[PDB]
């Protein structure tokens, strides 16, 4: 078990595609296609992304007294718009050459690029999927989503069965349109979750209940009333009002409260809680 | 003195430009220019903006246990990108027809549109400026910025002095480029403040000091230690640890803490504070 610098590591893993920009060729073979710029965009985009996460990981600042966490959700929302753009672009291209011009990508150009493209993008996407699973990173999930579209690469266009015996036409249209609807949807949902962490949305009901249970069960407390929750990137923010006994000394009240705090802090490691203690002046 | 529904009001004041879409003409005079679509975009854009602020104004939710405030800063950041786009578009157009083609907007077409355009946009921008001043609205400031670019309308192109006596050329280039640099800068700064409220950035040093003064001055408190601050839209979030005397009854400690809270609350109305009280277990 390493730490959230696991996400730091994926960010360069995106810059693995640095070798893919070199696994392009002009001096090796004087021929040019378009997927040398998509992967030049990638270097920039996901290099920015590395910088943004590196900002995201900084601890409490002078003028960021809470996290820098949100940087991730911004970075997400940024990417989700750009990925949501490329996907409408490719869905409208899906109905565009629904053989309105014609299946034109016929040049059997050295497809050893697009098969290698798959193979090293496949490699990335899974390392990415591994970190997404290990650490819930908003930021890396978005950067993955794009590469998940790049994995939608078609050196899987039929050449023997090919198109289809004329009358019932076939081209990229069915696939290039299909990916478009799914990835638009996928980026759209992705973004919606980003803005939703940017609004200070509450924790999942599950986590919320755990907190309620931890608290109400506890020896010292009698009631607990105001419970607000949110997370910025990894770290989650929890506040609550605990209702201890009116006549308790403060040092004692603070003890029960410190414990309840300390409990919540074991259960959601990384978290930041703050307990207001009330006596009995609540109906 | 009305309330933050003052911003609600500007949102329709943007939809005042609904009459400007009708103050266009095809059936009155069969002639067409481009500034009928810029103001059709306006209806949509700033209508969305009205909805987003109206969302922004909702009180504490089930799954937004803090504000909906941030909606504004999102809405800002949204607009700042789109306004930051139109401004690079117009700066690159500024060096584009630096008489590379030629001063082509020669048709003395019924400019009674662009003068009226000024006059009712001028009207808006000032009502907008009035609310921006009255209520610091992130959201309305952005929506204003665009109209501030629309106020940069040139029925102030010289026709008598005109261009200039040939050898020392003159066109829109000097103005259309000039606006471009300023508004790009203006939208870029605008956005940066948006993301900066989206990161949970601290209150201005001034406001932060007022809180420190309010607290440390207070009778009951001995020290105060952890102070975190931020605002989402209008409402500002404040938390602090107060150090009361170890042996105090809770009901008493809560009283001093309640007053300190109540003080901060008078000084920054709308605010939301939360006080953790500690005894003496701090060095
Ligand atoms: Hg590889
Ligand atoms: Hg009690
Ligand atoms: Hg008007
Ligand atoms: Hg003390
Ligand atoms: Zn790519
Ligand atoms: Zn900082
Ligand atoms: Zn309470
Ligand atoms: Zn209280
Ligand atoms: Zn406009
Ligand atoms: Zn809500
Ligand atoms: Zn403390
Ligand atoms: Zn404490």
């Amino acid at each position: 078990l390493v730490s959230r610098a696991a996400i730091a590591a994926t960010a360069m893993a995106s810059l693995l595609l640095l070798i893919k920009i070199f696994a392009w060729w002009y001096t090796g073979s004087v021929s040019i296609l378009a997927a040398l710029v998509d992967s030049l965009v990638d270097i920039g985009a996901s290099l920015t992304n590395l910088l943004v996460v590196r900002y995201s990981l900084q601890p409490a600042d002078d003028n960021h007294s809470f996290g820098h966490g949100k940087a991730e959700s911004l970075a997400a929302l940024a990417q989700s718009m750009f990925i949501s753009g490329s996907a409408l672009f490719l869905f409208l291209t899906g109905i565009q050459h629904l053989i309105s011009p014609t299946p034109m990508t016929d040049p059997g150009v050295g497809v050893i690029v697009t098969i290698v493209a798959l193979i090293c993008t496949i490699i990335l996407v899974s390392f990415q999927r591994w970190v997404v699973r290990r650490t819930q990173s908003q930021a890396v999930r978005a950067d993955m989503l794009h590469y998940q579209s790049d994995v939608m690469m078609n050196g899987a266009i039929l050449l023997a069965l090919g198109l289809s015996w004329y009358g019932w036409h076939r081209a990229d249209a069915l696939f290039a349109l299909g990916i478009g609807i799914y990835i638009l949807y996928s980026a759209l949902r992705m973004g919606y979750e980003a803005v939703q962490s940017l609004l200070d949305r509450a924790l999942p009901d599950e986590e919320r209940q755990e907190i309620i249970d931890i608290v109400t069960s506890w020896p010292g407390v009698s009631g607990a009333h105001d419970l607000r929750t949110r997370q910025s990137g990894p770290t989650r923010f929890i506040q609550i009002h605990l209702e201890m006994e009116d006549s308790l000394p403060l040092v004692q009240a603070h003890m029960v409260a410190d414990q309840v705090e300390q409990a919540i802090l074991r259960r959601f490691p990384g978290s930041d809680v703050i307990i207001h203690q009330d006596p009995c002046s609540v109906v």
